């Protein structure tokens, strides 16, 4: 059974892969051998060229992702030789210095060696390479809320974060034979972040917000021609909306809306004046004008939207059916102002992909 | 075929409308008289209790609206005694007046005669009692796009529009037994109209907007109990999106928003300015306070989407089961400000029920 889904996923992502890259002559004779391969082995090995490839269709797959038209230019980094704790750190600070790229973000994937025996080689606890910590204790609400369990997962370790609304939480993964995983404090000079500031309101700067450069998804897998990469962190850039409107905004957040408000001198009493609506846009301005100072790539969501526009035309002239999950892909300001909320989207869901999967902490 | 559908309609509507009522023992009876009322003459008559109620859980039971925690206050006017084309224009004409209210909008549904053999005794061409003529001619795009083939269709039978953008169409439907509908103007006293100005924008009526006070959709079917009511004209009051964030913003329709970036004194040059969605925010500021200001009834977004929250809780203790379509529900503005956003519903098609039908125009 095990050897049999593996074989069938296999045969339809080796036909698909060679077939996009001219290969299509070769393919017979790497699926005789991948057939071996997985009689004798229990399993098969990628070649570079497909893991880089395969990993490009997994981006190109994903339904909820807006960022789609630049699938091509992933920059793949194949790490399968790692198999110490020092090398998985090393090639995690490297991923996150070669896709920071002193701004100019390069999208960027690291591929650690896949399951075997449905086994993980490597398991990397933490949901982003960089993200905030969260406490919530007795009625004192401190940092990031979406952290809070991973957080005290990590304090349970040993690690204890300042406390402030922006301790960068250490890099956290297990090692195949341990039973604890390990973690490593964050090297500053690798982190660039962002205080936010806003274009024409001065007293913005009094929020004291700031954000990170870079998103680096780090906990879900790549699923590549039946075979599992569980630990594959990728990056793109931020849309803004994704830092104005719901990692600053949400009330299970950091809940910012009301000291925006107060602070371009607008009142909060009333659902009739949209204070809400204006501290939104007001907030993504800050965003988009904090980034672009700084030298940090970042999107805004119309440019975003057109660009996705590209990537639908795109998949049409090249005959391949588009797949989208309308819910993700609108954004969550001004969505009716896009192209995007005025059509439909097939959800379905195709592979290569990246997927969910369990927290080990929780 | 015809009359066993119906019966099994009828069957599981009565049941349910009169356990609603309390009336759980007079079902029998009423189900035993309307078996032998469809086996003579193909069909039934609702009671004024049923036909009421029937259009309240309509209402309840309709996924895209937002405003359905008011369901059971709607005020049904029973006009099937209707048989002359003088009848459905006074009837429409009341309509309006009773549902306007002098501002203080009445949700309102006046109920015409149903399908008979699927043939309809009265058939409205309009799809709002109260709507704008829109003209397509020779680069020339004047009014609401929306309405361009209406209003062709009306011009085509003899009525001519002044061309200006707010022309309103007349009322127009067919009676059983023409070849061709009739139109009555609307009596310009009937009509409530608010013209757009901004609280603290005083350049914002150089733009010359308005709308009209009260959506009234009457191009809808309402079923109830197997019984067709092709021509059942309703309505609520605005919620302010509807007009700030989509009939004056979208580009198919009075596409406003580099006219509003202009007379809020910004630029509309740059994506990563937002000036679109900057716009959005004060034209929909601009609605609700214009509204707000002539005392006609309107509701904000955020407001409407606390009273869903209600009609969810009232749902649950009822111990109905909530239907609902997330991607007409969320508002087309700060949607993600709204717990309607962060939750799922089901979008399964309960009856009664309100339908699509097909334009006779077209
Ligand atoms: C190049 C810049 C990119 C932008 C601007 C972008 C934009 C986005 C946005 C806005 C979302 C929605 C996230 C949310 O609502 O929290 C998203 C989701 C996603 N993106 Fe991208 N993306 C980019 C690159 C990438 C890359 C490089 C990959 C992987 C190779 C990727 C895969 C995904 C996936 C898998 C999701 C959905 C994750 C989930 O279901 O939780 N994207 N993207
Ligand atoms: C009391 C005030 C009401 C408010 C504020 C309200 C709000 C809304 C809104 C915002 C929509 C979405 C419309 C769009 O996106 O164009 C909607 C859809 C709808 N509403 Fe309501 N509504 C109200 C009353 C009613 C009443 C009285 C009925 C009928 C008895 C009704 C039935 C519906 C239906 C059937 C739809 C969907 C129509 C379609 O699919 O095109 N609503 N409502
Ligand atoms: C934590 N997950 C189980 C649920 C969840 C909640 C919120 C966000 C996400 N995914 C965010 C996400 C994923 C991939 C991205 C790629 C690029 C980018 N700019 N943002 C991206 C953002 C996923
Ligand atoms: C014209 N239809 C085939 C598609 C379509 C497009 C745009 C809007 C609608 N329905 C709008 C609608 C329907 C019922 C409403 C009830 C109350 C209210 N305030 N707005 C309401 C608005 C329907
Ligand atoms: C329940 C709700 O549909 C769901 O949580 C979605 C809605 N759309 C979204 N869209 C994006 N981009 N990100 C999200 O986290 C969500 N949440
Ligand atoms: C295709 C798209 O999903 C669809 O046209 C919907 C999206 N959500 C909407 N929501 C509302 N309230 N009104 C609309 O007309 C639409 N359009
Ligand atoms: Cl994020
Ligand atoms: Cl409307």
């Amino acid at each position: 059974e095990e050897k049999e889904i593996l074989w069938n996923e296999a045969k339809a992502f080796i036909a698909a892969c060679y077939q996009e890259l001219g290969k299509a002559a070769e393919v017979k004779d790497r699926l005789a051998d991948i057939k071996s391969e997985i009689d004798l082995t229990g399993s098969y090995v990628h070649t570079k060229e497909e893991l880089e490839h395969g990993a490009k269709m997994a981006w190109r797959n994903s339904n909820r992702c807006i960022g789609r038209l630049f699938w091509n230019s992933l920059n793949v980094i194949d790490r399968r030789d790692v198999r110490t704790k020092e090398e998985v750190r090393d090639a995690l600070f490297h991923h996150i210095e070669t896709a920071t790229n002193n701004g100019k973000i390069r999208p960027t994937i690291t591929i650690f060696p896949p399951e075997e025996k449905g086994e993980k080689q490597v398991e990397i606890w933490n949901h982003q390479l960089i993200r905030y910590a969260g406490y919530e204790s007795d009625g004192e609400r401190i940092g990031d809320p979406a952290s809070c369990s991973l957080t005290a997962a990590c304090e349970e370790l040993g690690w204890r974060g300042e406390r402030t609304d922006f301790d960068l939480l250490p890099l956290i993964f297990r090692m195949k034979g341990d039973e604890q995983p390990v973690w490593y404090e964050l090297p500053r000079s690798l982190v660039i972040e962002v205080p936010i500031t806003h274009p024409d309101i001065e007293a913005f700067s009094d929020l004291e917000l700031k954000w990170y450069g870079v998103p680096i998804i780090s906990d879900m897998k790549l699923e590549v021609g039946g075979i599992h990469y569980n630990a594959a962190p990728f990056n793109g850039w931020y849309m803004g909306t994704e830092i104005g409107a719901r990692n600053l905004a949400d009330e299970k957040r950091y809940d910012k809306l009301k000291k925006v408000a107060s602070v371009i001198g607008i009142a909060a009493d009333y659902n009739t004046d949209l204070w809400k609506d204006q501290a939104l846009v007001e907030l993504n301005k800050a965003v988009l004008h904090s980034y672009k100072k700084q030298g940090v790539s970042i999107v805004d969501h119309h440019t975003a939207a057109s660009q996705f526009k590209r990537f639908e035309e795109q998949a049409e002239e090249a005959g391949r059916k588009l797949t989208g999950d309308w819910t993700w892909l609108i954004p969550p300001i001004s969505p009716a102002a896009t192209h995007i909320f005025h059509r439909s989207y097939d959800n379905s869901i195709v592979k290569p992909n990246y997927f969910y999967q369990d927290k080990p902490y929780e």
